[PDB]
């Protein structure tokens, strides 16, 4: 359900999110690209702001507060971010 986004770094959100609010073999099963894991895992405010600067540090990508005011779901945040890379 999307290839034309950055692989690469789809790797790198999806691994960080994962252990950022370490997921179950369930929640890993029932999880995708088009999936808000703001609402849908009802992550809290604190563990967001942990996801957020860990992939803000980790490209060194210079996010801002309105920025991930439109970055909710996966493909939403994996786009944002490629879109800042050169890998396609």
């Amino acid at each position: 359900p999307g290839s034309m986004v950055s692989e690469e770094i789809k790797a790198q959100v999806m691994e960080s999110v994962i252990g950022c609010l370490k997921l179950n073999d369930e929640q890993k099963q029932i999880l995708s690209g088009t999936t808000n894991l703001a609402k849908d895992f009802n992550l809290d405010s604190l563990d967001f702001v942990d996801l957020i600067m860990s992939l803000e540090e980790r490209f060194s990508l210079e996010i801002s507060d309105e920025d991930a005011q439109k970055l909710e779901t996966v493909d939403d945040i994996c786009r944002y971010i490629a879109s800042k890379s050169s890998d396609a």
